[PDB]
């Protein structure tokens, strides 16, 4: 029924880097997403209490969400664009894997991930 912590955002330690995959990654293609009318369910952590979701993170092991990626983004946690595709990916799976075919949440899901498809098969090479 509680929430866990949200996913890690700061990690001194670990490496990162700003690429300019990373860039296209913010500007383009979290920037594109974000935006969208069906962006909103997405743009921070799954709230299992107020949703009334005591299943969610009992199922969902590993959680992720926009908000937390744009944060990862602007605050440089990546060491490559790699990282930031599997988070997005990851959203996209638990959304999937949590709920029925057709539901409106899937359908949102669907039409973000469209999007996120048509921008990442334009990522520009490493420079
Ligand atoms: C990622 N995600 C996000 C939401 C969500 C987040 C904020 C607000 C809202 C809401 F309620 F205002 F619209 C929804 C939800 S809501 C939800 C949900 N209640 N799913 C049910 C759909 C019917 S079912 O029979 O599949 C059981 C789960 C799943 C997700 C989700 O994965």
């Amino acid at each position: 029924s509680m929430n866990p912590p949200p996913p890690e955002t700061s990690n001194p330690n670990k490496p990162k880097r700003q690429t300019n995959q990373l860039q296209y990654l913010l500007r383009v293609v979290l920037k594109t997403l974000w935006k969208h009318q069906f962006a909103w369910p997405f743009q921070q952590p799954v709230d299992a209490v107020k949703l009334n979701l005591p299943d969610y993170y009992k199922i969902i092991k590993t959680p992720m969400d926009m908000g937390t990626i744009k944060k990862r983004l602007e605050n440089n946690y990546y060491w490559n664009a790699q990282e930031c595709i599997q988070d997005f990916n990851t959203m996209f799976t638990n959304c999937y894997i949590y709920n029925k075919p057709g539901d409106d949440i899937v359908l949102m899901a669907e039409a973000l991930e469209k999007l996120f498809l048509q921008k990442i098969n334009e990522l520009p090479t490493e420079e």
